[PDB]
């Protein structure tokens, strides 16, 4: 089983490669770390296994969904300290993911029900809907074009977020710039119309994400800093005229990275939307690094990635909430749990949260 083969992400020793894929859960009460979420993270984690924490804010106008975790105040750094420590006292490695939703949120989710932020003021379309507080679904509001000055304004946001993750204990953080969210509202020629600096051409168009990823580099190191994208999801009307193009744009200026700092970065993490598409092996033939491949992988699909030099490690989600020892389980070929949509994103500390059973 190469899925167990020891790998070695940077300096951080991993004994298998199985990785638990960030998944917002919305059990952080109050926009705070509650203590339920040492228990899921703790029954998640094993000896030398990798876990990249659900988006957790790092603004107070970075929130789209209702009780997501943030890392922005001092009160939520000493209650993600307390999930932390029971995480590496099962010798895990843990990466907090920096999010912020960018237009993808709600005058619910805003101080003062301002307008969400975005590189745009499209908003997204109406075949799409907002999970409100009360579990109803809402309308995306009309966004608000930041400028330049803005824009630097958030990407210090992710460098103060990054150093309190730090100081949080965290071994390192992943930069969230997928899913149709605020980087990749930048990324992508179907949602990025601007003609600034920031829009226009491939290199214009890869400035925000460069700049964000840079900062967090030179505040607490290359090999601490991951990077997720996703250029073929169109989830959030997220669409690109040609994804295989941005997505080895996005690469270049991640090697570009790592070349002018002299230091390699974490991982490079992208996804995929569920199902030729040899998308996946030719990101990962231009990036210089560890790559994690994620989107509707299993047993054979995980192992048949690793041997065949696909990527080095491969990150679980869905499976990993209905099995919390899925790592066990892909080792022994164990049967899986099967997952409730209903309680994905409930607020509940325990049903359909830390209530599922081990093998
Ligand atoms: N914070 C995030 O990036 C995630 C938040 C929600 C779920 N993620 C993605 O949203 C999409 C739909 O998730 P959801 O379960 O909310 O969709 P349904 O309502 O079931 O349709 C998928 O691409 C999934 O991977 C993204
Ligand atoms: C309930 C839920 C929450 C998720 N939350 C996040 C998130 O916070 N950040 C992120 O980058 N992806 C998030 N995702 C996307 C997962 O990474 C996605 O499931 C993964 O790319 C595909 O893995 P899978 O095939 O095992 O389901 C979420 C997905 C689900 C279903």
């Amino acid at each position: 089983n190469p899925l167990f083969s020891p790998y070695k992400m940077g300096k951080f020793n991993l004994s298998h490669r199985v990785v638990l894929a960030p998944m917002t859960r919305c059990r952080a009460l109050n926009n705070i770390p509650q203590a339920a979420l040492g228990e899921y993270y703790e029954q998640r984690a094993t000896a030398g296994g990798f876990l990249i924490t659900e988006g957790t804010m790092i603004s107070p106008t970075s929130a789209g969904f209702p009780h997501v975790p943030g890392i922005f105040t001092k009160e939520q750094v000493r209650e993600w300290k307390k999930i932390v420590d029971v995480v590496h006292a099962k010798g895990a490695v843990i990466f907090c993911q920096l999010w912020h939703v960018g237009r993808a949120s709600h005058e619910v989710y805003q101080p003062a029900g301002a307008a969400p932020i975005s590189s745009t003021e499209k908003p997204i379309s109406n075949r799409w809907r907002i999970l409100m507080p009360d579990g109803t679904h809402g309308i995306y509001p009309k966004p608000r074009a930041i400028g330049t000055y803005e824009i630097s304004q958030v990407v210090e946001d992710y460098r103060r977020s990054a150093l309190n993750a730090i100081e949080a204990g965290f071994d390192g953080i992943e930069i969230h710039g997928a899913h149709g969210y605020l980087i990749d509202q930048f990324l992508k020629d179907g949602i990025n119309d601007r003609t600034d600096e920031y829009g226009g051409s491939l290199a214009n168009r890869c400035k925000f994400i460069t700049q964000v990823v840079q900062a967090v580099v030179s505040a607490i190191g290359a090999d601490r800093v991951g990077v997720r994208v996703s250029p073929a999801i169109d989830h959030l009307d997220a669409m690109d005229s040609n994804p295989l193009s941005l997505g080895l744009a996005v690469v270049e200026r991640l090697n570009k990275i790592q070349l002018h700092s002299g230091s390699k970065l974490a991982y490079l993490h992208v996804t995929q939307p569920d199902y030729e598409a040899r998308l996946m092996r030719t990101l990962r033939n231009a990036y210089q690094g560890t790559f994690i491949c994620s989107g509707g992988y299993t047993r054979e699909l995980g192992i048949e990635a690793v041997a065949q030099g696909d990527a080095d490690l491969v990150s679980y989600g869905r499976l990993f909430i209905s099995n919390p020892d899925l790592v066990m389980r892909i080792k022994l070929n164990a049967p899986l749990n099967k997952y409730n949509r209903k309680t994905f994103y409930t607020q509940d500390p325990v049903v359909g949260y830390t209530d599922y059973p081990f093998l």
